[PDB]
C-alpha cells in the first residue's frame, strides 16, 4: 500500500504496486493510493487511510502523528484516530469555570450566523442536523427570535451588533439612497465601506474600547472603518471561502497566544440563505444547505472539544431572518395604479418605498401624500397597504431617518410588490416581510458556561442581544435600544441586575374643596337643574380615604404608572370606578386606570348619555378644558378616556363626564374608539376574566418613539396650549392564570398594548361603508405593540409595585402579542 509512501517513485509494494504521479496512468497505483494521497490533501477530516498519514505539503489540516504538538490536526483528529468520543456523540455535561484551559479566564463570546436560517427550519428538519440538534437539546434556545423589519440582511445583522434599531443605525435596507451625502449604498458598489452609513457603536468595538481584542469572519459591517476602525483581525467578504476553511480560521485564532487571542469572535455563513432564494423554504435545495452549514458548526464543535473548549465557550447561533415561498402570480404592479410611472423610483420587493426619480433635486418636493392616496383602497382585495412612514405601526420603529423614504408599501405574506411585469424576481423563495410573519421569524440557540443548561426560552427580539452579549464580556454597552436585564433568564449568574426606574417628577394633590365650581367652563348638563341637584353629583368626587384605598386596590392592582418625564406637574383624580393621572400643563389625564370585570351578560354597552358634560370641582379652570375649546375647532372633536358608558352603579356615569376625562378626537377616530371600548373591550373582559385597562394620549410629531417635549407639538386645539395627541394608546394587563381577576393576581400578567394611531380619517382601515365590526378589532390588531414602546412614547412606567423581580417584568414589557 501507498501509507508512508505518498509521491515515493522508488518505492515499489505489494506486485510493485506504485505511489507516484505518473502512477494513475500505467494503471498500477497501490489500492489505497487515491485516498491516502491524492484525496487526503482536498479534505477537512481524517480517516483510516489517514490516521498517522505522513506528512504532505499541500493538506488542508493534518492527521499525523504529531499535528497536536503542531497545533493543525483536522478537527476530527481525537475522535478518528486516538478513538476518543466525539463531541456529538457525548452527553450533554454541564459546562462550568472548570472547563475553561488555562489562560481562559474569561470566556470567549462566538457569535454565528447562517444567514436566512428560517425559525421553522430548526424544529422541522431537526433530526437532520444533528449538530446543532444538539447544541439545542444540551444548551439555551428560544422558540424564535424576531428580526427587525424589514426583515433583510444589512440591517438585521448591524441591529444584532449594535442593540439598535435600523433607523437609528442607518442600515436602513440593503440598498438606499441619502440625500445629504447624495450617495447610494448597495451591496454591489464600493459605498458600502463608507463610514458615512454606519452609525452607532457594534460589539467588536465595545469590546475593543473596553481592552478585548476582536476577530470577524465576514459579518456586514465589519470590513468597514465604523468610527474610524477595524476589527482588531477581519476578513475581507468574499463568499466563495468554504465554510470549512472560515471554521478553521476561527479555530487558529483560538489557538493564539493569550496576548493576541480575541475574546469576541464573528462567524457568518450565506446558508441557508442563497438555497431558500434558488429553491424556496421547502425544497431539496434547502435540505442540502442545512445539511451543510450543521457539518460546518459540527467541525467547529469537535474542534473546540480538541482544545478542551466545548464547554469554555460562549457560543450564540442565530440567523438575520427567516424565509418564505414567493409565486409570479403573487405580484402587485404600480402600472396598475397609476398610467405614469416614469416620475419615481421604487425600492422593489417585499418591503418596498418609492422616491422621485429625478434625486437630489426632487427628493423633498416630491409629493409622497399623492403616491399613498392613489394607492390606498384601491381594489378591494390588493396585496399591499401603503404608509407614509410617520402612519406605520410604531411597533416597528421604521420611520426616523432620511433614508427611509416617505412612501412605504407594507406587503402581504408571500406577495411582492414590482414597479411593471417588467419585473421577474418571482418564484423563489425571499425575505424582508413584517417581522411579525412566522415565515420571518430567525433561530436562537445558545450555550456555554455563562448560559443556563438544557433551557427553552420564549421569544425575543434581537435588539436584545447586544446587552446580552456585553454581559457575557463583563462590559458595558453602549447606549441602545434593548431592555438590560431582560434577558438575565438567559444567565446562570446576571452581570446587570435592573432596577426600577425612580419616578423623575413626583405627584400633587387636586383635592375637593368646594363642591361648586368657580367657572362652568362653557360646558352645560342642564339635567341638572339646581346648585342642590349639582351639589349631590359632585359630592360622588368627593371620595373618603377609605374609598381611595379601594378603589386604588380594585383599578390601580399594579400600582400607579410613574411619571420619568421632568417637570411635569401631575394629580391623580381618584372615583370608585377609575384613576387618573392628570396632566395639567395638558389640561388631559397622562393615563387613565380602570379595571372592567367579567360580567354574566357581553351584552355590547350603550352609547355615553349625550348632553352632560361639566368642570371637574378637583381640577382649577386654568389647567382645566373648556367645552367651548372643541365648538370653536372644526376639525375635533371630544373624546372621553375612561368610557362613561361603563358604568357599574344607577348614576356612577356623572364619575366620568367631566372635563378632566375629555380629551381631543378626530370624529372619525371616535368612531374607531367607541366601538373598542363598547363592544371589543367587553370581549376581551369575559376572556381574561377581567382585564385592567390603562389609556392615554401620546405625542410623537417628529415620529421618533419617544414622547414630544411642550415645544416640540406642531398642533393644539383651537388656539389653546392644550395639544392634539398623534396616538392614543391602550394596555390591557390580565392574570396569565385565567382563573384570578387582575385585582387577585398573585403570579405573572399577561399584557394586550395598543398604540392606535390618532388620525382623522379611517383610509388605512379601507371600511368602504362596512359597519365596524367588519375593520375596528383589524385596526387594532395591526397597532400592537409592547409596553416598553408605550413606556418610551409616554415618559411613563408600568408595574412598579408589582411583587416580582425586575427582570422578569422586563420580560412582560418587551413581550409583543402575535396573531
Ligand atoms: C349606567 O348609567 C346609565 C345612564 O344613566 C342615566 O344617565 C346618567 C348620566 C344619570 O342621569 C342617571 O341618573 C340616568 O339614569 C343607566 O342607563 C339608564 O337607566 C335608566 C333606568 O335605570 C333608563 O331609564 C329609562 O329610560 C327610558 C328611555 O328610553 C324610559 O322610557 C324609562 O321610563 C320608564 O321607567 C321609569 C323608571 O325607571 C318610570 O319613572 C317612567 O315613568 C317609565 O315607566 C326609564 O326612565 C335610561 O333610559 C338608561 N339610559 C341609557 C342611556 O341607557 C344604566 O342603568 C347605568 N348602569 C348601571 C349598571 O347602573
Ligand atoms: C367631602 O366629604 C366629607 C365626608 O367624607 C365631608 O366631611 C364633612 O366635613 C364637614 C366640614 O368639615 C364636617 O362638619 C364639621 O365638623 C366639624 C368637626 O370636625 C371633626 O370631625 C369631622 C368629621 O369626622 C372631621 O372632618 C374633622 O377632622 C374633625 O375631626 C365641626 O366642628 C364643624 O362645625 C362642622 O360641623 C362634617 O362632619 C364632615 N363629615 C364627615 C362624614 O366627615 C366634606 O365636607 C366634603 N368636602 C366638601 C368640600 O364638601
Ligand atoms: C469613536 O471613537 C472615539 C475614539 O477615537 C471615541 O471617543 C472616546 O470616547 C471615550 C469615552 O466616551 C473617551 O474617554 C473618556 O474621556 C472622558 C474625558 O476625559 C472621561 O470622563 C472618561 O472617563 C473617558 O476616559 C475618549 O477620550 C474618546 N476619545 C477621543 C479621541 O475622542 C468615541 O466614543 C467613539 N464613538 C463611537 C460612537 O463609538
Ligand atoms: C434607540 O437607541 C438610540 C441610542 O440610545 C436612540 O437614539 C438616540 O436618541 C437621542 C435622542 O433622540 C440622541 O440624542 C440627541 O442628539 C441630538 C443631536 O445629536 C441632541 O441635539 C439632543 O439634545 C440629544 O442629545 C442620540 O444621538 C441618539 N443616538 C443614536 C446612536 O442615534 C433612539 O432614540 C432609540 N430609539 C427608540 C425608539 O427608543
Ligand atoms: C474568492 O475566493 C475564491 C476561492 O479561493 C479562496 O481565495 C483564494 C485567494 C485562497 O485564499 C483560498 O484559500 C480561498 O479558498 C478565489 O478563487 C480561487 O483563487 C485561487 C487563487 O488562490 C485560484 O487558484 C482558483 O482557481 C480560484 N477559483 C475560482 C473559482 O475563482 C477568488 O480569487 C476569491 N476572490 C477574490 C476577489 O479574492
Ligand atoms: C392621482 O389620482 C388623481 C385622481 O384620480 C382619481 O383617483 C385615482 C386614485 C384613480 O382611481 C383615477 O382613476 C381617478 O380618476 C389624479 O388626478 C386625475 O388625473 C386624471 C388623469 O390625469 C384626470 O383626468 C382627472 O381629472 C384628475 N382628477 C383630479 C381630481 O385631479 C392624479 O393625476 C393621480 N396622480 C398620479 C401621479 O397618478
Ligand atoms: C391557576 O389557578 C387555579 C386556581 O387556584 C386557586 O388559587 C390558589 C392560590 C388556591 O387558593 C386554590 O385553593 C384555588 O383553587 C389552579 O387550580 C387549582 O390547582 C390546585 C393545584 O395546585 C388544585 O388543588 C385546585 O383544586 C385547583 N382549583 C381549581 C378550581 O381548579 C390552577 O392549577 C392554576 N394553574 C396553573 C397552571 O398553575
Ligand atoms: C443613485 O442611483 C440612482 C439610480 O436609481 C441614480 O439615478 C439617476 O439620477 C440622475 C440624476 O442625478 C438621473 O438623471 C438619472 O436618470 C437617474 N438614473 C436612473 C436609472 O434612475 C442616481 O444618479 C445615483 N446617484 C449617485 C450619486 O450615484
Ligand atoms: C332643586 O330642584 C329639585 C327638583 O326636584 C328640588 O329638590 C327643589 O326644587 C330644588 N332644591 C332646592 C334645595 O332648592
Ligand atoms: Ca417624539
Ligand atoms: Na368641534
Ligand atoms: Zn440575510
Ligand atoms: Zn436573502
Amino acid at each position: 500500500s501507498c501509507r508512508k509512501k505518498c509521491f515515493d517513485a522508488s518505492f515499489r509494494g505489494l506486485e510493485n504496486c506504485r505511489c507516484d504521479v505518473a502512477c494513475k496512468d500505467r494503471g498500477d497505483c497501490c489500492w489505497d493510493f487515491e485516498d491516502t494521497c491524492v484525496e487526503s490533501t482536498r479534505i477537512w477530516m481524517c480517516n483510516k487511510f489517514r490516521c498517522g498519514e505522513t506528512r504532505l505539503e499541500a493538506s488542508l489540516c493534518s492527521c499525523s502523528d504529531d499535528c497536536l504538538q503542531r497545533k493543525d490536526c483536522c478537527a476530527d483528529y481525537k475522535s478518528v484516530c486516538q478513538g476518543e468520543t466525539s463531541w456529538l456523540e457525548e452527553n450533554c455535561d454541564t459546562a462550568q469555570q472548570s472547563q475553561c484551559p488555562e489562560g481562559f479566564d474569561l470566556p470567549p463570546v462566538i457569535l454565528f450566523s447562517m444567514d436566512g436560517f428560517r425559525a421553522e427550519y430548526l424544529y422541522t428538519w431537526d433530526t437532520l442536523m444533528p449538530n446543532i440538534n444538539k447544541l439545542k437539546t444540551c444548551g439555551i434556545h428560544s422558540k424564535y427570535m424576531r428580526a427587525m423589519y424589514p426583515t433583510k440582511t444589512f440591517p438585521n445583522h448591524y441591529t444584532i451588533v449594535t442593540g439598535l434599531y435600523p433607523e437609528s443605525h442607518g442600515i436602513i435596507d440593503n440598498n438606499m439612497y441619502d440625500v445629504n451625502l447624495n450617495k447610494n449604498f448597495s451591496l454591489s458598489s464600493k459605498e458600502q465601506n463608507n463610514p458615512a452609513w454606519w452609525h452607532g457603536q457594534p460589539m467588536w468595538l465595545t469590546a475593543m474600547y473596553q481592552g478585548l481584542k476582536a476577530a470577524t469572519y465576514f459579518w456586514p459591517g465589519s470590513e468597514v472603518a465604523i468610527n474610524g476602525s477595524f476589527p482588531s483581525i477581519y476578513m475581507p467578504y468574499n463568499g466563495s471561502v468554504p465554510f470549512e476553511e472560515r471554521i478553521s480560521t476561527l479555530l487558529k485564532w483560538l489557538d493564539l497566544p493569550k496576548a493576541e487571542r480575541p475574546r469576541f469572535y464573528t462567524m457568518y455563513f450565506e446558508e441557508p440563505d442563497s438555497s431558500g432564494h434558488a429553491g424556496g423554504p421547502v425544497s431539496a435545495r434547502v435540505i442540502k444547505a442545512l445539511q451543510v452549514v450543521d457539518h460546518a458548526f459540527g467541525m467547529l464543535m469537535e474542534g473546540l472539544k480538541q482544545r478542551n473548549l466545548h464547554n469554555c465557550v460562549n457560543i450564540i447561533l442565530l440567523a438575520d431572518h427567516g424565509m418564505d415561498q414567493t409565486y409570479c402570480n403573487k405580484m402587485e404592479y404600480m402600472t396598475d395604479y397609476f398610467p405614469r410611472i416614469n416620475f419615481f423610483y421604487m425600492y422593489e420587493g417585499p418591503a418596498p418605498r418609492i422616491r422621485a426619480h429625478n434625486i437630489p433635486h426632487d427628493f423633498f418636493s416630491f409629493n409622497s401624500e399623492e403616491i399613498v392616496r392613489n394607492l390606498s383602497c384601491r381594489k378591494p382585495d390588493q396585496h399591499f397597504k401603503p404608509y407614509l412612514t410617520p402612519d406605520l405601526p410604531k411597533r416597528l420603529h421604521y420611520a426616523k431617518n432620511v433614508r427611509i423614504d416617505k412612501v412605504h408599501l407594507f406587503v402581504d405574506q408571500q406577495w411582492l410588490a414590482v414597479r411593471s411585469k417588467s419585473n421577474t424576481n418571482c418564484g423563489g423563495g425571499n425575505h424582508g416581510y413584517n417581522n411579525e410573519f412566522r415565515s420571518m421569524e430567525a433561530i436562537f440557540l445558545a450555550h456555554g458556561p455563562s448560559f443556563k443548561e438544557k433551557t427553552e426560552v420564549e421569544p425575543f427580539e434581537n435588539i436584545e442581544v447586544y446587552n446580552l452579549m456585553c454581559d457575557l464580556l463583563r462590559i458595558q454597552p453602549a447606549p441602545n435600544n434593548g431592555t438590560h436585564g431582560s434577558l438575565n433568564h438567559l444567565l446562570k449568574v446576571p452581570f446587570y441586575e435592573p432596577s426600577h426606574a425612580e419616578e423623575v417628577s413626583k405627584f400633587s394633590v387636586c383635592g375637593f374643596a368646594n363642591p361648586l365650581p368657580t367657572e362652568s367652563l362653557d360646558c352645560f348638563c342642564p339635567h341638572l337643574q339646581n346648585s342642590t341637584q349639582l351639589e349631590q353629583v359632585n359630592q360622588m368626587l368627593n371620595l373618603t380615604q377609605e374609598e381611595i384605598t379601594a378603589t386604588v386596590k380594585v383599578n390601580l392592582p399594579f400600582g400607579r404608572p410613574r411619571v420619568l418625564q421632568k417637570n411635569v406637574d401631575h394629580c391623580l383624580l381618584y372615583h370608585r370606578e377609575y384613576v387618573s393621572g392628570f396632566g395639567k400643563a395638558m389640561r388631559m389625564p397622562m393615563w387613565s386606570s380602570y379595571t372592567v370585570p367579567q360580567l354574566g351578560d357581553t351584552s355590547p354597552l350603550p352609547p355615553t348619555v349625550p348632553d352632560c358634560l361639566r368642570a371637574d370641582v378637583r381640577v382649577p379652570p386654568s389647567e382645566s378644558q373648556k367645552c367651548s375649546f372643541y365648538l370653536a375647532d372644526k376639525n375635533i372633536t371630544h373624546g372621553f378616556l375612561y368610557p362613561p358608558a361603563s358604568n357599574r352603579t344607577s348614576d356612577s356615569q356623572y364619575d366620568a363626564l367631566i372635563t378632566s376625562n375629555l380629551v381631543p378626537m378626530y370624529e372619525e377616530f371616535r368612531k374607531m374608539w367607541d366601538y373598542f371600548h363598547s363592544v371589543l373591550l367587553i370581549k376581551h373582559a369575559t376572556e381574561r376574566n377581567g382585564v385592567n385597562v390603562v389609556s392615554g394620549p401620546i405625542f410623537d410629531y417628529n415620529y421618533d418613539g419617544h414622547f414630544d417635549a411642550p415645544d416640540e407639538i406642531t398642533k393644539h386645539l383651537a388656539n389653546t396650549d392644550v395639544p392634539i395627541p398623534t396616538h392614543y394608546f391602550v394596555v390591557l394587563t390580565s392574570c396569565k392564570n385565567k382563573s384570578h381577576t387582575p385585582e387577585n393576581c398573585p403570579g405573572w400578567l399577561d399584557v394586550l398594548p395598543f398604540i392606535i394611531p390618532h388620525r382623522p380619517t379611517n383610509v388605512e382601515s379601507c371600511p368602504e361603508g362596512k359597519p365596524e365590526a367588519l375593520w375596528v378589532e383589524e385596526r387594532f390588531t395591526a397597532h400592537i405593540a409592547r409596553v416598553r414602546d408605550v413606556e418610551l412614547l409616554t415618559g411613563l412606567d408600568f408595574y412598579q409595585d408589582k411583587v416580582q423581580p425586575v427582570s422578569e417584568i422586563l420580560q412582560l414589557k418587551t413581550y409583543l402579542p402575535t396573531f
